[PDB]
């Protein structure tokens, strides 16, 4: 389990890749799955943040599958420009290994399916201030669009562990950038 | 693809069981999967009623995996015997063949995932008078757990077709019995 593993368009996710290990996650009024670690610290986050009342987990691990079926859903329904903009093409999506979580508020009602809300709230900004503490990086920020092929979701959180979200987070950066930042460095040695 | 399998401890999926067809439900504040006849009558019963803003898809398609996950999850934070009675055991789920809805109400925060709360409420009165016009059965009626093996939830619906939900509702029947009364019937021959 490599927490640092950069999946997106351009780095599809191997047939062969071993599905995660995975267990039901607290907080949320659904049965959603993560990677353990992941699971440990969106709790000792919550826990620590005093946020159970006010958020909530919507999604965690999907399978190929699975994605594939909420891919086709959005085609079908939304169209193929909003599905580009929020829905990671199958194979391509972070939370087929365990390690993403989208977060949405609780009294928060009426949602968007893909989009869940997570904006405009004390709540929020809380869990901005915190969770790259516990090893959650922002996945799609509002001005990396280019950089991530993805558009801005406030709602989307990945695990990386520490320091690594810290240092992420720090510096405003995509994994993306995190990765070029790594290979640049190295190659310094 | 018989809508009629009979699953649960006594009969558990088979090893060499295909995995259903699958397409995302709509009617949840998160991504659901069941087999499309069983979205497709789930979509027709929830605009049928009007219910599109009060009521909602908990728990849909679950892998063997997440069963697993999940059986394990209740077992240590409600202890073995709480497990045994709402819990069905990992290869013994139907929602494992995506034939199984867990139903719960729009306006609930911090509902239970094992046990989403579906009674005393104008939204569930309506549904259960009309869910097995559109295929669904109250799968665990109170007073059938001899014969089930499982304790009331009356939010879990099972999706069995027509005419058969309209069968089994009217005679007050679980599934078990409807499978009894069948092969009764056909010995009559
Ligand atoms: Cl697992
Ligand atoms: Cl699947
Ligand atoms: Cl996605
Ligand atoms: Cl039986
Ligand atoms: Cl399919
Ligand atoms: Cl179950
Ligand atoms: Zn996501
Ligand atoms: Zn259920």
């Amino acid at each position: 389990m490599n927490t640092l593993q950069l999946i997106n368009k351009n780095h599809p996710l191997k047939k062969n890749q071993e599905p995660p290990h995975l267990v039901l996650a607290p907080f949320s009024d659904h049965d959603v799955y993560l990677q353990p670690e992941v699971a440990k610290q969106w709790e000792r986050l919550v826990r620590a943040t005093g946020l159970e009342k006010d958020i909530r987990l919507v999604s965690g691990y999907r399978t190929e599958k699975e994605q594939r079926r909420l891919w086709e859903y959005s085609l079908k329904e939304n169209g193929l420009a909003y599905t580009k903009q929020f829905v990671a093409l199958p194979g391509c999506s972070e939370h087929q290994i365990g390690l993403a979580i989208d977060v949405g508020l609780k009294k928060q009602e009426d949602d968007d399916l893909i989009c869940p809300h997570f904006r405009d709230s004390a709540a929020a900004d809380l869990f901005m201030q915190q969770m790259m503490n516990y090893g959650f990086i922002l996945r799609y920020p509002e001005d990396k669009q280019e950089i991530t092929g993805i558009s801005y979701e406030p709602w989307h959180f990945r695990y990386v562990g520490l320091p690594h979200s810290q240092v992420i987070t720090a510096q405003k950066w995509t994994l993306e950038e995190y990765h070029d930042y790594l290979a640049q460095t190295v190659r310094q040695f």
